[PDB]
């Protein structure tokens, strides 16, 4: 029968020949690469697994990132890579890797956790629900190519421009009260910078990193304060792009391009979601920026099943950008949600929707006018995928 | 030499030609089509259009829109059909017939303005800038299927039933505070109804309408209040044997919250620009922000309408929004036309600050800006 | 049992009844407009048919074409529509259907004969063989509508230019010494310029006509003696290009826009081949223009089964851009060539390629490049199909 | 501040970390080939860079070329992997580095440059003018394996063949008076002939060249003399066909295999131009093959500000297939052209379509005619990419 | 001089460059496979080749399979690898070749010979025919999964299982009377179990097998005798099939998930079609197995060029399953075959269709009910490619 376990170092051959039932064979280039960065997962508590009697049946890791919400940045735990051996069909063995999953979170100081799910069945039992996006716009290189700022002095740069690299994005991501991005480690933000085929360059103001890995042109991130940064950066992009006509690039859908290049970007964009879950709720109100205008004294009714800790009837006070989640002994036409509505919540979906989804019922109105501009801000949305 | 001009109904046919010179010539059916609509902006002079001596040489019409905003309406000039001749290249054609259109547009007192630009700079120039998208998402039928729904009563409709659609949208967008939305005089609404083409059902809280398209099925619109209703809806366009269904909708519809299979990745998104023309009216028609806040001042330059430029006080609070003239002194907002537009159509300031649409001003008093402009992404369902 | 007949008003639904069998039925305007058009052949003896018994089992029309060689306008029989009927397959009877096709040609005078072959064989066999090209190359709307010229005067055509089309392109062509062009009649360039589906626009050095029909945005022809009315042509094509990113055009390869533009066209281009036969040589000699300071006295063996009046030993004389292919009575080497090695050297095909392609044997080396110079220039193209 | 500089066999990763930004990085095995392929250039003068500090920043290499012209052989300089580091946009690095491989190209001796350009404006302003083409044509298999020539002996070649082929094609260039081809040093064929994925087939007046390396068959050079000879050398592609409708083919635009092919090749094309450039015009008329039989005297001014010493009045003498450029004193209208103008003239581009174009002014036409007749022939192409 | 040989594991080599010229180059990591492969058909005489003078030109293999008719196994012998050099073209190197690859399958007892041609013109003239399909149909893997049978145990399989799966399909064929598939060898077997790269299931009376080495996933073999177990399997492929929208798989148009998935099969589908040819009539019968009360007595003649040795009248018995081909010397009209029809029948072709093939001619029409009836039953399909 069923036993939830930590992966050894030596058992990944055994995840990845789980994996491989779904997925086929990885080619020993990227196998290699993949074990490399398995072990740093294993000897930190977060490699899990499920075994039946002497055999890996089950796995899936946890990235220890953190993600900005509303300004702030709340430590978080990133599911990736979760497999099921298929001649373990419908015994709920991803369940109980799943719930080992989230205590095993829970237990390292996570208030929230995200994933990309491959179903959404699974997920929503568990209590995720989808909290934001990831899009992908396309460009033509010729139009990145004469948006000038040529007085604007950009340099290459390499791993020693990490410390360089977080200042402007935390600077940035603050003053807009971004939502959704990652926060990745400085450690792990050198390597990237060290990668022979990533090209970063550095402006006094901005960055940008791009790649060639599939023959097409792509942007990772674009970072600008300046409007000429902004052009310096982009020219710089496009006149990387050799002869190809197109440039795709991962931004939220309220970048500045679109307001600066000729022509709109392609009519066929990808739009990715991602899902959410709170861990501990009370902990990631307490980390969470909220909207510096915001008043909003409301009490809500929480029945999780899934961590029994966070339910109850609690009472939410938030002011001054700052929020606290307080048990409650009042009696009223209370707010009742679950997880799936929980998670909705903090990342500010629309009480509108919310109970034409049915994740939330009961209350009066006046609250739900509150917890729109309490939780409101920017659409949550990152540039990563995991 | 050129002059700017009223289409009138004999011209229809010269309109049709200098059309053709970008589009090529329409099909029997669909031009029989064209000029029976194209009379009515003729009789509402909302045709424009540029002649050069007795002939025309350029064209484009006006839509009497309503646009929500905020969850109010707000009359709104729809920009359509807007075409130039090939011969007149950089004479300036196309720019004098636009501002044509601005001044009837501003005659007919509507203080905004939108369109779907074939190009960005024409427009620009023109004071314009993006507002908001369209959005469409392709779904699997069987998904929505599976939502279920089956225990609501939903029967047929057809055009007998348009003013209570008209209720049930009104309610919906109301409540969540909608921006970015048409709203089509009911004639065409009885026209989209009538027609045969088009599906519609109708529950005692919520409606779709459908059709066919290149072999899969297209949502219009649907607008459910509840639960049970919206899954009814969804499982009855679903309904079947057509494995692919797109819908036009907001990326934070309900759907995503109930299908268990994603809608997939390959997306269409479109963009329209929006221009105000009439600032302090189109702010008083503006809904804003529950419990926002704000008292600023503001330089408008814009020399395209000489009327809203100058400095500016606007004052926000209980949802209610107003501009009032202003003779301080003192480091404030700069905004042209296009920064203007694309903050009332709650673009964050950081943007347009690194797009250049805005410079000076304590950078700090954005955050009251951004707030009370701020709410649900502005999205439309139609193209025009 | 069949035989050769010309096709008469009452016989057109039975032609297009053997038409609607190899390429399906018209629409009705189609029909309408087909039949319109068939009328004026059938009344000028250019419209031939095979019948079998009472049923008409082929048919096939001649256009009263001339076409330019070197700079001069060679009368010239185009054929069309050749259509046979699937049920009568492997007997003869698109041989008899030619054979009498070519009979009505020289007949009228022409001594030239060119078509578009679907398949070649049968054509080869005839005495056809490739002459010359129909190019069709891709632009950048973009790069047409910024080439300038803004101050020339441009203006709708229409019917009434028709003749001031035709003059326009006379002089253009006799220039340049072109070789390969149709020359239409009057009366069909008026119906081209009419249509409504066509766009025409005049300038005091220059037309240029386009249409929407593909989807696409294409050029059938432009002509431009100045730069800056050519810059003005393509400006205004440019403009007529709505958001289409692209536009095609048919023109030579030598055509001046390749220099003017700023992308160059793209890779992906279009070459079809047209074929030609001489019907009667010595005519077809005295009618050409040949190239500008060139001269040769050299003999030529022609052997020609299909046309018998123009086998045996001809002498020709070149020199100030004329020639004259008069019966030779001289003994020796000489260069032998049949029907289509004649027709290809008349196109100015290298004697090299003819030699390797087995179309000409004999006579000396050294006089092979006197005829080369002779024949030589431009190379030989057109802008139509039929 | 940037510096021309020679680069060092030192300085080849900092070459190829460049080329990355720009094309993406090299696979190992094709790295190390690249490597091998650069020292001849490093060590013979003839790779030139760019340099900011000690950082290259720029790179181009200049081919010790021959080329065909009317049948002549030209010693021609062939730029290729010309890059610029994305951070170094609008500095006019590529022109620092272009003027220096410029005249470098003229101090040893190569009176006329070549190159294939990813964008025309820069070499445009640098003199460069599209010059000729090359081709690729589509056919059909099975219509390959039929066309016979069942006696003709056909061998595997290897690398010793070099000199071999290299004789045969010298003999088919002179005698057709070819002109645009190139000519590659034997060292470099036979490195070509050695590549186990190239397929190589000696007859004794003929060979072919083909490969597999696109999932498609591809024809890169067919030469053969006799018509037996060009048949038993294509059903030798077509035999090695396999199953694959299509074959692709790079080829003259007059080649013999049109006329004798069953289907006519698809019309689907690919159409791609090469540039040229005089770096020492007496030099290159001198060395340039002449028409037959064509005689040419006529002024000519050129304006060359970025080659001053061809600048001036020269007079142009062509007689026997001979011709000389010398300093004319005589006064009078003349045709003025700059360095594109002369490029295209020299190359065969019409003097009409030069006018058009706005690359030459002035002059009676008389001179357009004996021109046009001095620098006529066979269009310019050639069968390489570089 | 043309001459056929048994091919040495020192001309491997040799082979891999004639298949290169015809199939490009194998991937190294395809190379060595191949080698490995290879060796097995050299020492047990199944790898024919041809050489000229020294040099390997043309070359083919045989397996060693056992094919199924009427439930019996019948030893046969498959043809693969099939490579002849571009430069001997129109020689006969495929047909010497063959007439080899047909002599030592005589030699090797084997009755019988399939193959899946690339051309049918030189197997057709060695007389091979159409004898049965390979079926690929594609379902939703949705639809697989909710076939149920979860109770049912299922376990992965290895090398271990290879005589079992051997036993339970035996059985299975037996039972259904099976014509077509192929019996691997058990070693053949195990190593294809224990490729990591297939995917195999074992239940107490079925297994499937399934990849994904396509991008798609491929079900290459499903058996199963209860419908819990056919339901289990089609579950376990639905389980693994990730996210993955459709299912492919190798099946009979028979087989029984037609009648349990509740979508049907995609209308697009694969068919291939496989050619037999007997190369000993009088064994070839009597493996076969016949239709149950099946009865048949009646004169045949064979008119087999290719294998003098079984040409003549012969009389054919059949009763209770079994037949008996025996020469005979009566005269009287009577069916009259070459090696074509001859296959076509044995593979269970109806007359009627051999008759307007012109296969098969003369015999008195009443009397084909008989054979039609004897050789008659579920049509012949195969799963394997070769
Ligand atoms: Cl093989």
């Amino acid at each position: 029968d069923l036993r939830l376990v930590d992966i050894t170092e030596t058992q990944l051959d055994d995840v990845l020949r789980v994996r491989a039932r779904s997925f086929g064979l990885l080619a020993a280039g990227a196998r290699e690469d993949w074990v490399r960065d398995a072990v740093e997962f294993v000897h930190d508590g977060r490699f899990l697994g499920v075994v039946s009697g002497d055999e890996v049946v089950a796995a899936a890791r946890i990235w220890d990132f953190q993600q900005w919400w509303g300004g702030r940045r709340v430590p978080m735990a990133g599911i990736a890579g979760v497999v099921v051996a298929p001649e373990y069909r419908g015994r709920g063995v991803g369940s109980l890797l799943m719930r080992g999953v989230l205590e095993r979170s829970r237990d390292k100081g996570m208030p929230i956790s995200a994933l990309y799910p491959a179903t959404t069945v699974i997920y929503r039992h568990l209590g995720y629900e989808f909290g934001g996006h990831r899009y992908r716009f396309s460009f033509q290189a010729a139009d990145l190519r004469s948006l000038g700022g040529r007085e604007v002095a950009v340099r290459r740069a390499g791993a020693k421009d990490a410390a360089r690299f977080l200042e402007l994005v935390g600077t940035a991501h603050e003053a807009s009260r971004a939502s959704g991005l990652l926060v990745w480690p400085e450690s792990k933000i050198a390597e990237w910078l060290e990668d022979e085929e990533n090209f970063a360059y550095l402006a006094e103001d901005g960055f940008v990193v791009y790649n060639w890995s599939d023959g097409d042109l792509q942007v990772d991130e674009l970072v600008a304060h300046s409007e000429a940064t902004a052009r310096a950066l982009w020219a710089t992009v496009g006149s990387g792009a050799s002869i190809a006509r197109t440039v795709h690039a991962y931004l939220s859908p309220n970048d500045p391009v679109h307001l600066l290049v000729e022509h709109e970007a392609d009519k066929q964009a990808h739009v990715q979601r991602w899902m959410l879950r709170l861990l501990d709720a009370p902990a990631a109100i307490a980390a969470r920026g909220f909207a510096p205008g915001a008043a909003a004294e409301v009490d809500l009714l929480i029945d999780d099943p899934g961590v029994p800790a966070q339910s109850g009837r609690w009472h939410l006070s938030v002011a001054d950008g700052t929020g606290e989640l307080t048990p409650s002994d009042r009696s009223g036409d209370v707010l009742q949600l679950g997880s799936r509505g929980l998670a909705a919540l903090y990342a500010g979906t629309p009480l509108a929707a919310l109970r034409t989804a049915g994740l939330v019922t009961g209350g009066p109105v006046a609250s739900d006018r509150l917890l729109d501009t309490a939780f409101g801000g920017a659409a949550p949305y990152m540039l990563d995928y995991f």
